[PDB]
DNA sequence: GTGGAGG
DNA sequence: CCTCCAC
DNA sequence: GTGGAGG
DNA sequence: CCTCCAC
């Protein structure tokens, strides 16, 4: 149902975790976020927040961002949602 | 050194906390805040996060928003850097 | 609705 | 003097 | 560096 | 078939 990835980022604050870090987002993508400016993974969380927390919304951002695909930023979602259930 | 407020919002997770919870932001500004799109706190904290919790960016960026003047930037700023040094 | 900083 | 938050 | 989903 | 993550 979720990656093990996933669950090592919900389990605890991402604190100064790399973006790659984050559920769904590898080193192709991840290089890509950081050259774009999100360079860490709480940055990330600052475009979620940001995004209110919108499914789409942040999904297509991310899609626009750096190419993840359905997989991807459907992983990537589901795991800061969850992160900020656990911890926001 | 700090006000009460802000040690009531650097106690515990944000959740759902309205922006009027974050210290500096009272009736006046955070409405505006919520006008401008930023309609709870944690969503401020995205703006933080996206501004790699840059002070003068953040605080720059409050002031334009809702119109926050030296101390209530200040407090706000330093509200979010030390909710996000515990629980980020 | 007083007190006090910022402007 | 007026604004706006902290209490 | 294999396995498997997404495209 | 190629890309890109999860392991």
């Amino acid at each position: 149902t979720t990656s093990q990835k996933h669950r090592d980022f919900v389990a605890e604050p991402m604190g100064e975790k790399p973006v790659g870090s984050l559920a769904g987002i590898g080193e192709v993508l991840g290089k890509k976020l950081e050259e774009r400016g999100f360079d860490k993974a709480y940055v990330v969380l600052g475009q979620f927040l940001v995004l209110k927390k919108d499914e789409d919304l942040f999904r297509e951002w991310l899609k626009d961002t750096c190419g993840a695909n359905a997989k991807q930023s459907r992983d990537c979602f589901g795991c800061l949602r969850e992160w900020c259930d656990a911890f926001l």
